[PDB]
């Protein structure tokens, strides 16, 4: 026969599984608290707020009480807001971990959220029993949901571009502080440096600003430039990394690498190695490093942009011996890892 | 001026705000989990398999192994399988959870995943900042995603109709057992039991298997009676409980009055109690009763069971104060809870 339960049906075990099955509640959720600008009416006001002076400040009225009630009791259980009596009145205020939806320093992450929780960006995540069954098709989830390959995407599709170049643009103000100020070092002697896919720009604007006497260029595909407010004194070059990379003292790939598969991995370091001076030239990966032997704060989400990338870019996420492995095989000396307390880390690569 | 964060910024934090805004990517592995069967060929086998092993007998050739890799690596993280090394081979098993994965047994939840990660049913849920800020519509977020309310929805799309009553029809199986041995002195007396709206039967074929002196009648509308097998000696009958509620010694509606705002349970309340006899009927609710002053295992999950009434019914989940309310205003004498150690509870409501 099979197992046959006589006792002790197991709660937890069930709730965890509703709980997964659930699990876009908790990014839907999050995108209307987003898009209400909860954190931000009442950060601004100071103190808790009432239901009635929170709706008084919302995008738009009228205002469904019964509704904000609700998805506020929601995101209460959340952890990310607060409900109390204050004075005889129930008041909402924010929870440590809604500093992140706060507005107006760099690790606001409301960019990102509102790019990972697009409707159109979360459909190829329905086709990943295709990615793995693929029927003979060779296509991304990405290109089997949206039509075309993520790239050509967004060339075609202007406010789908900069929904994603902003969420990436936000991906890279969280990391800046830590880059510039714990990764100093690594810009000593560098007198020109091009950040390689460099989106529009955020990441040179940032390392102009740090390191003055340093000549930044940005290079990208012409639809992100096109996307890019005008430069002064940074370059702006668009292009195609495949078949061109500007040379100079260092460059620069952050969440490049994790687009592509290995043979294009090398490819595009290859390039890179060779754009580089003999006397000190460097390139500077800014990526994800997947420990696979010990948990880590940033480990599920990591894991799940490797599933990201597989079904969007046609990348991966990769562990460090899969990077040596790379990096190896491009012709490098050498490489070094410097940990920035983010979700990616430094990875410098010495062609010699 | 503004917080200026000098030190210690919060990976943890950081974390968790990674983790809600990829929920979904929980509940969407799940789906392909469930998709490829993986824990049906793993516990079918016996033992832990290898990659090889696994891809040979997936539901479709051929397997893209780096893809089934990935995906199992983000699914033993979940805890919901395991992977080992054994005699040499890296081998995948499944975890305590992944037994509600296990087909063959009343609480197997695939029925019930199928239907909630849907993509068609998942897209109500973009649309919740537009329940609060409702621009002066009153339909729900279902009819702004979907066209129109959910029950005529159904009504028009059989293939939806069918997913749908099967993902209840699994719901109800999880709870069925319980149902009958701990509450079988609720059946004592009764020579008759309808349930109303009572989906494609799993109720009463339970109920009716347990007590063989009841006779049974499932009732709900046309298009649900059309998606159900033949009776024999239980009544089908189709219609409209807003209009008709087919008279018995008992009542029961499991999965109905959260579907439903304040003034139309009273009207369907008032409807069962004036359907049951003055002497020893009484009216049979299984739904949800949350509980807002304490956490318990499927707290989380009741929590988004009221935003998924709110989105896609228009009805809401009840804490026992609401219930009460409720049920005093159908003018039924009393109530008695019985928990059952599921997601809803029992209530009987005793209109003498
Ligand atoms: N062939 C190509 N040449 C140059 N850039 C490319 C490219 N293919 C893709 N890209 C760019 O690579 C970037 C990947 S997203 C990373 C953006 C930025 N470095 C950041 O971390 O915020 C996109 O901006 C995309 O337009
Ligand atoms: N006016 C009406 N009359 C009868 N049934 C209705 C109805 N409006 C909705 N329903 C039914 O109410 C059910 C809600 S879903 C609950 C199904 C079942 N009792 C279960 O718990 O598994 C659906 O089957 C729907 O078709
Ligand atoms: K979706
Ligand atoms: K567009
Ligand atoms: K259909
Ligand atoms: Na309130
Ligand atoms: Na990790
Ligand atoms: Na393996
Ligand atoms: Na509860």
């Amino acid at each position: 026969g099979a197992m046959v339960m006589i006792n002790k049906e197991n709660l937890s075990s069930q709730a965890k599984l509703w709980n997964f099955i659930y699990g876009f509640a908790d990014s839907l959720v999050l995108k209307s608290a987003v898009q209400l600008d909860l954190a931000n009416i009442i950060h601004n006001h100071g103190s808790p707020m009432t239901l009635s002076e929170l709706s008084l400040h919302l995008p738009s009225q009228p205002v469904n009480q019964d509704a904000l009630y609700r998805v506020l009791r929601y995101l209460v259980h959340m952890k990310l807001f607060t409900k109390s009596s204050i004075d005889g009145e129930l008041r909402y205020g924010l929870a440590p971990p809604a500093k992140f939806l706060v507005k107006g320093w760099d690790k606001c992450m409301l960019g990102a959220i509102l790019t990972i929780t697009d409707k159109d960006f979360m459909a190829p995540w329905h086709y990943l029993k295709e990615g793995i069954l693929n029927d003979g098709s060779t296509s991304t989830a990405f290109e089997k949901a949206l039509g075309t390959n993520i790239w050509d995407y967004m060339a075609e599709h202007p406010e789908k571009n900069q929904l994603f170049n902003e969420g990436m643009a936000n991906d890279t103000r969280l990391i800046m502080s830590a880059l510039v100020k714990e990764c100093s070092s690594m810009f000593d002697g560098i007198t020109t440096i091009v950040d390689v896919g460099g989106g529009t720009g955020t990441a040179v604007r940032n390392i102009a600003k740090a390191f003055p006497h340093i000549k930044c260029t940005v290079y990208d595909l012409p639809h992100v430039i096109a996307d890019s407010p005008g430069y002064t004194e940074i370059n702006s070059i668009q292009g195609d990394m495949f078949k061109y990379i500007p040379n100079a003292d260092a460059i620069m790939m952050k969440c490049i690498l994790h687009d592509w598969d290995d043979k294009e991995c090398i490819e595009i370091l290859k390039r890179c190695k060779d754009a580089v001076p003999r006397d000190g030239g460097k390139v500077i990966i800014i990526d994800i490093i997947l420990d696979v032997k010990s948990e880590h704060p940033y480990t599920k989400m990591r894991l799940t942009l490797d599933l990201d990338m597989m079904l969007n870019t046609g990348g991966k996420e990769r562990t460090e011996e899969e990077w040596k492995k790379l990096i190896h095989d491009a012709g490098y000396k050498g490489y070094k890892i410097t940990h920035i307390s983010a979700v990616q880390s430094v990875i410098e690569a010495y062609p010699y």
